[PDB]
């Protein structure tokens, strides 16, 4: 359901390009590059309504706010 | 944005489009959906990079062996 085709193929290519450029933070690095836009799009979709955003993502409001804070989006 | 080292042309742009296209199609599991979609290829590429060496993959990922093993199992990659 996530295509651009499958989104995962874009992740693979990005990692392939990255490795050709070379680390101990690859997981957080990728997470930041994917969670930030997810948060951006879901909040955009709900017009900034955190409860609706949290419910759509399947996480509680507290976790949503923690992530928004982590990425400096608060 | 945290980094600009992941390009396909930032990777984040591809995530937004997939989400844009997704919304254009109620949902209650978007986080897990996106998490699985990115964790699988990440684990795949990291393991290919370290030629199967789990300890090297975990160190590169910045997680411990147990966590990497748990993720690998979650997607039946072990």
């Amino acid at each position: 359901v996530l295509t651009v085709k499958p989104l995962r193929d874009s992740v693979k290519q990005a990692l392939k390009n990255y490795f050709a450029q070379l680390v101990n933070d690859l997981y957080e690095l990728v997470l930041a590059e994917v969670e930030q836009p997810l948060l951006d799009m879901v909040m955009q979709y709900t017009r900034g309504n955190q409860t609706r955003a949290a419910l759509m993502m399947g996480i509680n409001r507290g976790t949503l706010r923690k992530k928004l804070k982590k990425y400096g989006m608060n």
